[PDB]
């Protein structure tokens, strides 16, 4: 199922320098995300620092969301993931997409400009309303 | 896409006290779960808790599921995520809706009555039937 | 909702002496994934291991994806969770399914042959196609 969905670039070097998210085969479920950085981050063993994409999207239609997630190499082999452990992002959001990376593993590592450092999926998702009762059926 | 969701309050201040869970917007993906505790938890670097909601959920459509998630600021800023990672609803789970928080940081947190400690959205699901093959297309 | 997704038995041992994963009931979203293990791994605190299911799957359907996340019991109470967090399983993806397995707790954790160790639910996704815009609506 496909979606067009509205992306403003905020650092002049994505889609240049740092490429643009796509997806890898017309059967990916995720596309990978690049941290927007001027130069390396060292990342020590246990701690959590905050990386730019240099991108807003607005995903705009409420029956849709995204999920940020892990790519699994990285945080299999180096322990590289998510500090919130899954990002999730509001069909009304319009700031700049931000990933929290975590090292949760025990070798310090260095984050690269450009670096495919997580992955993302869009997911139908349903909003509930509560309907107060004294039992269930 | 909007479902009525059967709830069953197990603790009188839900709804009262300790607000039920609603969205922020018409384009939130999910809602906010609170802590249904008596007084404040301290939670120690490292160390889980198990945090009761006071409400039973019954999602009844075996097309729909939930998944429990961190909330972003918690997770990157002060590590308080979920012990379980993700926590999975099944459609015909009626018991409490039970939340494993788990800080995953180097300071210890409290842990609030009333507090919005996690989050919630509701996505459809799909059965798996399996069909054994010798060989993929 | 039903879906029949192929799957290649790798182990002679998936389907006998391992059974092939199943829902419990007909309201469960996920299913329980075992460990395809000729015998028991010993998981330190901190460590991660990888895990075969002695089994692949084709999901085939672009507008699918499985997403493998821990058991709610296992990662509460023995911190027995995954090294990626969650796993994200493509629909043209014909490889083995393997489960990062990460004890994030500080208990030593014995992981037997056949054990329970992980669960997967099958999600649809939208592939998004991105829209450059100078400003958004
Ligand atoms: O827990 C997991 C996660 C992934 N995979 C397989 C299926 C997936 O389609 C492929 C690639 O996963 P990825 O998240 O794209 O990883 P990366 O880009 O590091 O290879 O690996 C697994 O077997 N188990
Ligand atoms: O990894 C993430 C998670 C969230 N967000 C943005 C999109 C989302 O719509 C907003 C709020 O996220 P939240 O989980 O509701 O966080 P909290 O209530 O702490 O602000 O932050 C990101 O950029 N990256
Ligand atoms: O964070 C969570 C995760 C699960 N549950 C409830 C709903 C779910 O239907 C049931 C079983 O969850 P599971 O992941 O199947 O756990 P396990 O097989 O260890 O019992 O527990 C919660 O209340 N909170
Ligand atoms: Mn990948
Ligand atoms: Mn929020
Ligand atoms: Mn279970």
């Amino acid at each position: 199922m496909m979606k067009k969905i509205d992306v403003k670039i905020l650092d002049p070097r994505v889609g240049k320098e740092f490429p643009l998210p796509t997806y890898a085969t017309s059967g990916s479920a995720g596309l990978d995300l690049r941290a927007c950085l001027n130069d390396a981050v060292e990342l020590a063993p246990g701690d959590t620092t905050l990386v730019p994409t240099g991108l807003a999207i607005h995903i705009a239609d409420p029956s849709l969301a995204a999920m940020m997630l892990p790519r699994s190499g990285l945080g299999h082999k180096h322990g590289i993931v998510l500090g919130n452990l899954v990002g999730l992002i509001d069909s009304d959001y319009q700031g700049q997409l931000m990933i929290s990376v975590w090292n949760r593993g025990q070798d310090s590592f260095t984050i690269q400009p450009g670096e495919r450092i997580a992955q993302m999926i869009f997911v139908p998702v349903v909003q509930a309303e509560f309907n107060l009762v004294e039992d269930f059926d």
